[PDB]
């Protein structure tokens, strides 16, 4: 029934690199899911006191949501894209592990989720 701390964002000794790929990261894929009216139960971790969902964190055991994903992009805390395009996966996945399929909240996901794929589709190369 509590709230884990929230994933790391910040942390001095990990590797970290700013990169095309990362920067359309931030500017295309996470700017255009923020913005979606399905995106805002995605903009935080899950409140499991709030929300009443006092299975959550015995169920979800890597937590990911946009708001820690959007701080490690502004943070420069990721060392390539595929480790932030793993924490969108695992934020989806999470959603569709947890929940009941045909729940509103799977519809939402599956929008952002969509969304997500086209625009990774388009991940630009390498510099
Ligand atoms: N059942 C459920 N509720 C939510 C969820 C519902 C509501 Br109202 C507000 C918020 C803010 C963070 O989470 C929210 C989820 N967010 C991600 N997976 C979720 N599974």
């Amino acid at each position: 029934s509590m709230n884990p701390p929230p994933p790391e964002t910040s942390n001095p000794n990990k590797p970290k690199r700013q990169t095309n790929q990362l920067q359309y990261l931030l500017r295309v894929v996470l700017k255009t899911l923020w913005k979606h009216q399905f995106a805002w139960p995605f903009q935080q971790p899950v409140d499991a006191v709030k929300l009443n969902l006092p299975d959550y964190y015995k169920i979800i055991k890597t937590p990911m949501d946009m708001g820690t994903i959007k701080k490690r992009l502004e943070n420069n805390y990721y060392w390539n894209a595929q480790e932030c395009i793993q924490d969108f996966n695992t934020m989806f996945t999470n959603c569709y592990i947890y929940n009941k399929p045909g729940d509103d909240i799977v519809l939402m996901a599956e929008a952002l989720e969509k969304l997500f794929l086209q625009k990774i589709n388009e991940l630009p190369t390498e510099e």
